[PDB]
């Protein structure tokens, strides 16, 4: 469903995230804990941070985020070939953390915030289309695994 050129575009953009990812990481969260603060009260930790630099203070939330965009960085760069890495991400979102897949499409709204406010001329119209169409890919993937799985 993407093209090479798509996929080219998409790890572009990605290495810029890599330059700093937990710097990319804290926006992203701040950028959905802001828009949609019902995901907040997912993070048992997290959700006692009362502010946006408690939440930029917080060591254990810049490591986990980066734990976080390291699978993503890894799932991205197989192309659409990442079963194997999303069998075990689906495995714990659906059955421990419960997340649904609309606020995987909230996290993915953020990402694009972020990458747009932080890279804008690296991140155009072709570029967010490709970006949305690898986030649309691994979000639907995910959806057939929580169905395999047993969840809603
Ligand atoms: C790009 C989409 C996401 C990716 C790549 C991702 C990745 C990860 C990874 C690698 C971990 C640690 C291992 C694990 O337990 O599976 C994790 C844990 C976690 N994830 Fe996600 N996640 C995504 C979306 C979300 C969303 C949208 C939420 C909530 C609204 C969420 C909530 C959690 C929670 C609550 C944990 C456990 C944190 C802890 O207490 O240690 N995840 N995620």
């Amino acid at each position: 469903v993407l093209s090479e050129g798509e996929w080219q575009l998409v790890l572009h953009v990605w290495a810029k995230v890599e330059a700093d990812v937990a710097g990319h990481g804290q926006d992203i969260l701040i950028r959905l804990f802001k828009s949609h603060p019902e995901t907040l009260e997912k993070f048992d930790r997290f959700k006692h941070l009362k502010t946006e630099a408690e939440m930029k203070a917080s060591e254990d939330l810049k490591k986990h985020i980066v734990t976080v965009l390291t699978a993503l960085g890894a799932i991205l760069k197989k192309k659409g070939h990442h079963e194997a890495e999303l069998k075990p991400l689906a495995q714990s979102h659906a059955t421990k953390h419960k997340i649904p897949i609309k606020y995987l499409e909230f996290i993915s709204e953020a990402i694009i915030h972020v990458l747009h406010s932080r890279h804008p001329g690296d991140f155009g119209a072709d570029a967010q289309g490709a970006m949305n169409k690898a986030l649309e890919l691994f979000r639907k993937d995910i959806a057939a695994k929580y169905k395999e799985l047993g969840y809603q």
